[PDB]
DNA sequence: TTTTTTTTTTTTGAGCGACTGCACTACAACGTTGTAGTGCAGTCGCTCTTTTTT
């Protein structure tokens, strides 16, 4: 490998940078594309000059992509300032600016980089896959709009167990015997498969041929099982080997046990008693007859059904998904991958490819261990040797720690394989060089110590800035690494886990105590710090030892907080308890619930008040009065408020937060509000919100929304982290106590070594548990690399001797078989005290070791302080008048038009077709035809609606018999929208008074109550008509249900105008066209022009009675001006 | 077409592998007897990671 030069970086071809562990990576990434946007190095230079627009950055995490941005945004803002002033504070960039020759330029392209920077092609793996299928459609075959999926176990567990029931329903029992003795049910044979349905589907070595069923397996291992039972049936009755000393004489016996075994073949299961009769075990405890031979060729292979329904299962079950899929055109996280890497399969999306070289020329890829073989595929179909494109896969190797999640190092190798070039960034800027030399001294002790050949390890170097930091005691300076070796020969996993937690919290414990009173202590140069709890991290890997840390912290009087808690806030009591308060708030006329919701801890009541409750009447009653009130509020403001006044009322918040450790339950309590008022407005039922939250109850299922917060920040608490959420990060003092426990892995899943292809053995070859072991344990050194080099100051280890085998005293311990002890014992198994020499050969002034002391003297010291007097504003008067902008509305035989239906809906309809039609032309019947054919009524109803419209037409409405066939387009004006202003509070006693002085149809009707309105009111006229120089009102009413005889006559219309209070809404129509007559017209009368207002009641029209359907009402002409003073001011 | 009423929970780990004790034969020392290796049976620890993508 090389060292990495920003400035000088060869941007041609494919490059490899291995940036290491707390390297300035995204300085990096952000000097690249300052170079790849002002086109610099020389030589080594690009072509060309690219744009925002053309720059590819491909980053795994949404949160790292937008960090980047950021950076990459301030960056260019500084050089572009850098650049306009010639001058500059750092040395990159002062480099930067040396490499150019032009200035002004270089400006005008920074500042339209800085314009352009909201079109940065700076995006994801998926959201660039999603973004290149929906912009080439066409090459592809993707849909325009699709619906991603979150969650894809549903249809996965949905397709298992329909796989399940058509091929494990059919079978006899001498096969659902077996097929029970392998599996329960579907569930366990998805638990087995759940590794190999998502991703990549992986080649079975050795696959059953396609012809093979259950059945036929069956019967040839039934046959072969008759044919041993045959052949001891053949050879019994004799014995000719000698007898040893090992071999007991009670071995026909044992063959009594093979004369009873001999009975059907419809058992699946063997005698032990075989493992007796074979040659090699026979022979070390002479055999000569081959039924020992046959004996044991039997038992060489397992006889099992397993390999089959695995290799039918992963046929069956995810193209049962794929097609699931097809069918609802939904899409998955990896499904982008696949039909990206399906369009660059065929023939003609290779053009495709040349299509995103026109698209983006350069690619920069960080994080490139996070890759599937679908990704490096598709980078190598596009971007492998073209001219003028170039490739920068920019990641770490010894990072790789997410195989679980779909990774894959074997890609990484092939990759590195692949590329010629390599390049490594050599200085390191996080932690002190005392942890950085024990990182070195640890990682160097042999060859290889990532066992891989394509992984090397190199030594970093310290920074210059950082070399100063020391983490110093009482006593001196304590060293970087202190491993603390548990004593003893052989111990088990739960008393070695309990004994370092316990270390663990006193030294947490001792480093409180002490760093109080200005003992302990970080120090740069000469500046101090004291250590809080913040600072003093556990690193653990699973969640058992993350609750044992817990446990064992809390014991001390220290709280802790767990960064890599992912439950649920639905599965705790505060849920259980919201349910019961919304139960008895819905019914709270049974007393059974509400007594069962007011004993919670949330409301916080002690016995003798449950007891004073239930023997008080009045405050049962008060009670349920107050709780009837909350339903009020939670059936008019909704669920918020609700929660708000009886958080308010009870005073509930105040005592969580005198409580000590309520402080969490509150926040749970506010978040589940949040959760049900957000879930609330998407329904209109006010049980449906209680179903919900009951059902989110009873499923544990975890959303990003739905997930524990942080309960404070203010607080400094011990923060437990696993691995792999701590990669990334920065911790001041880490501490290890289960960094020496390792696992075995048991299934056979590898990685070949030359095709580095997914290879999984079904059967139990030792090769391949081997390879996968091998496998595991690069894993699990990758997992001690990230968990090493996440200390800045000070890092402690928890080594023992801990043995994985049953045996408790064998002579030799398993710390070889885990990640620590191939360090520490060179990958060779020792003793205890082989591995005592091996920790204390490598001493240094960095690396140090102790003994683990079991022993607790106090807890802590609480050293509380008081708190400051603070208040709240409070506002003097309302917040506003009463403004608002409303209306009229909002101030208060077997066919005839006496059966048509009376509603709203007709009611438009029929002011609808009053409105559409015109008056002049005749009334076509089509037309009428056509209208109820859009609105949806009777086809029956159409011959005698038309003639009733013309004999409404026919009906003259006017004081001197003025028809409306006589009105021609430009003098009728249909629905009229007017404005109309009002400045002064508008007074309802003021107005009907005035009313009732000049309308005579206000004797009765008494007066309308309303607030002090004040702004604007709408109005719709319907019609506006001029005859013979004077203007006409006119508007439609036609609900009438009441009516069917001819008995509409003036006072019934009268007395349904003074019921309606239609009265009020015919004055502000004539004082509407008052103003816009006088605004419109200049020299304007309101006597001369203004002629009356007509009223149509269409379904009291008749053609006998012209007078019968309409009311003329002309006002007095002195309430106008009145009205028009009232509303002006 | 009308109408009657009711308050009680319960269950749930099992195969893998060692520890210990008894019994039975092989074999050598003193026909009979003591020690060792192996098999069978009851009892008990233990144990089942990590997470984010529009």
């Amino acid at each position: 490998a090389e060292t990495l030069d920003p400035l000088r970086l060869p941007l041609q071809g494919e490059r490899l940078i291995e940036a290491s562990a707390g390297t300035g990576k995204t300085f990096t990434i952000a000097a690249l594309y300052l170079r790849l946007l002002l086109g610099l190095g020389g030589s080594a230079a690009f072509p060309r000059p690219l744009t925002v627009e053309e720059l590819l950055v491909v980053t795994f995490t949404e949160a790292a992509t937008a960090e980047l941005r950021g950076r990459i945004r301030s960056n260019i803002h500084e050089l572009r300032i850098a650049c306009l002033r010639e001058t500059t504070d750092n040395p990159l960039y002062e480099r930067l600016l040396e490499e150019i020759d032009d200035k002004a330029q270089a400006a005008q392209w920074l500042l339209l980089a800085e314009r352009q920077m909201d079109e940065a092609a700076v995006f994801t793996i998926h959201g660039f896959c999603q973004r290149m299928l929906n912009l080439n459609a066409f090459e592809s075959g993707m849909l325009f709009e699709q619906q991603l999926i979150e969650d894809e176990s549903l249809l996965r567990y949905q397709a298992c167990a329909d796989f399940w029931r058509r091929h494990c329903y059919p079978l006899p029992r001498e096969i659902a015997q077996v097929v029970f003795e392998t599996w329960k049910g579907p569930q366990a044979l998805l638990r087995d498969i759940n590794r190999y349905l998502q991703g990549e589907a992986p080649v079975i070595k050795a696959p059953p041929p396609d012809d093979e069923t259950l059945a036929s397996r069956h019967a040839q291992i039934v046959a072969r099982i008759d044919t041993v039972k045959q052949q001891w049936r053949d050879a019994v009755g004799e014995l000719d080997a000698l007898i040893e000393s090992s071999g007991i004489d009670r071995r026909k016996f044992n063959r009594s046990n093979q004369a009873k075994w001999i009975d059907k073949i419809s058992a699946w299961a063997e005698e032990e008693t075989n493992s007796y009769q074979l040659p090699e075990s026979l022979e070390k405890f002479t055999p000569r007859h081959p039924l020992f031979e046959a004996i044991d060729q039997l038992l060489a292979e397992p006889l099992s059904i397993r390999d089959l329904v695995i290799t039918r299962a992963l046929a069956e079950i995810r193209e049962t998904v794929a097609r699931e899929k097809r069918r609802r055109g939904e899409l998955g996280f990896d499904d982008m991958l696949s039909r990206l890497d399906s369009a660059l399969r065929s023939e003609s999306g290779e053009v495709l490819a040349a299509a995103i070289r026109t698209r983006f020329p350069v690619a920069m890829i960080d994080e490139f261990q996070d890759t599937d073989p679908q990704q490096y595929r598709i980078f190598r179909r596009i971007w492998h040797h073209q001219p003028e494109t170039a490739l920068l896969l920019i990641g770490d190797p010894k990072q790789a720690i997410y195989a679980f999640r779909g990774a894959d190092i074997f890609t990484y190798m092939k990759a590195r394989s692949e590329v010629h070039a390599h390049y490594t960034l050599d200085t390191n800027w996080r932690s002190a060089p005392g942890m950085v030399n024990s990182v070195n001294k640890l990682f160097s002790q042999t060859d290889d110590a990532f066992m891989f050949r394509e992984i090397p390890f190199i030594p970093v170097k310290s920074a210059g800035k950082n070399q100063a930091l020391r983490f110093v005691f009482k006593g001196e300076t304590q060293p970087a690494m202190k491993m603390w070796l548990m004593e003893g020969e052989s111990c088990g996993v739960g008393d070695y886990q309990s004994t370092m937690a316990q270390v663990c919290a006193a030294q947490i414990r001792d480093w409180l105590q002490a760093g109080q009173r200005g003992e302990a202590l970080l120090m740069n140069g000469d500046d101090a710090r004291p250590v809080r709890a913040s600072d003093i991290s556990v690193l653990v890997r699973s969640r058992q030892e993350a609750a044992q840390v817990r446990d064992a912290l809390t014991l001390l009087e220290i709280p802790s907080v767990y960064l890599s808690n992912r439950d649920s806030v639905f599965e705790t009591l505060e849920a259980q308890e919201m349910l019961w308060l919304l139960q008895a708030v819905m019914t709270p006329e049974r007393e059974n619930t509400l007594r069962s919701a007011l004993a919670t801890s949330m409301m916080g009541l002690n016995a003798l008040d449950i007891e004073t409750l239930n023997n008080d009447e009045h405050a049962w009653d008060v009670v349920v009065e107050e709780f009837d009130g909350y339903r009020q509020i939670w059936r008019k403001r909704g669920v918020m408020p609700m929660l708000r006044a009886l958080m308010s009322a009870r005073n509930i918040a105040e005592n969580l937060l005198a409580t000590a450790g309520g402080e969490r339950r509150l926040t749970d309590i506010l978040h589940i509000s949040e959760l049900l008022q957000e879930a609330g407005t998407q329904l209109e039922s006010e049980h449906a919100l209680v179903r919900w939250l009951s059902q989110h109850i009873l499923e544990p299922d975890s959303n990003a929304s739905s997930q524990q917060m942080r309960l404070e920040s203010d607080k400094h608490l011990v923060q437990i982290v696993t691995i792999h959420k701590s990669k990334g990060l920065e911790y001041p003092l880490v501490w290890l106590p289960f960094i020496t426990n390792f696992r075995v892995q048991e299934q056979a899943f590898y990685h070949d070594r030359h095709s580095f292809e997914a290879v999984l053995d079904l059967n139990a070859a030792p090769e391949s548990v081997d390879l996968a072991e091998a496998e595991r344990l690069a894993e699990d050194l990758r997992l001690l690399y990230v968990a090493l080099t996440r200390s800045v100051w000070h890092c402690s280890l928890g080594v023992a001797p801990l043995v994985r085998r049953r045996g408790d005293k064998k002579g030799d311990t398993d710390v070889h078989q885990s990640a620590l002890g191939r360090l520490l014992q060179k990958g060779e198994p020792q003793d205890a005290a082989g591995l005592r020499t091996c920790i204390e050969a490598l001493c240094d002034d960095d690396i140090a070791w102790q003994t683990a002391q079991t022993g607790d003297n106090q807890p802590w010291q609480v050293n509380d302080v008081s708190t400051a007097e603070l208040n709240a504003k409070t506002l003097q008067r309302l917040p506003g008048d009463n403004w608002r902008v409303t209306s009229y509305s909002g101030l208060q035989p077997t066919l005839t038009p006496h059966q048509f239906p009376r509603g709203a809906s007709p009611g438009t309809f029929l002011h609808s077709l009053f409105e559409d039609l015109d008056f002049t032309q005749p009334v076509d019947p089509n037309w009428v035809r056509e209208k109820l054919e859009l609105g949806g009524f009777e086809s029956q109803w159409e011959p005698v609606l038309t003639e009733w419209i013309t004999a409404v037409l026919q009906a003259p409405l006017n004081e001197t018999g003025v028809s409306l066939s006589q009105l021609s387009a430009r003098n009728k004006q249909v629905e009229m929208e007017f404005y109309l202003p009002i400045s002064e509070p508008l007074i309802a006693s003021q107005l009907d008074t005035l009313i009732r002085q000049f309308d005579p149809l206000s004797a009765g009707c008494p007066p309308l109550e309303f607030m002090q309105v004040r702004g604007m009111l709408k109005g719709f006229i319907d019609l506006v008509f001029r005859h013979e120089g004077r203007y006409y009102l006119l508007a439609y009413k036609s609900n009438w249900l009441g009516e069917d005889s001819s008995a509409y006559t003036q006072q019934a219309m009268a007395a349904a105008m003074q019921a309606h209070r239609y009265d009020l809404q015919y004055q502000l129509y004539t004082l509407a066209l008052h103003r816009y007559l006088r605004h419109r017209i200049a020299d304007y009368d309101y006597e001369h022009h203004f002629g009356g207002v007509i009223y149509l009641f269409l379904r009291g029209v008749d053609k006998e009675h012209p007078q019968q359907g309409i009311y003329t009402t002309r006002p007095n002409a002195g309430l106008i001006a009145l009205m028009d003073e009232m509303f002006a001011g």
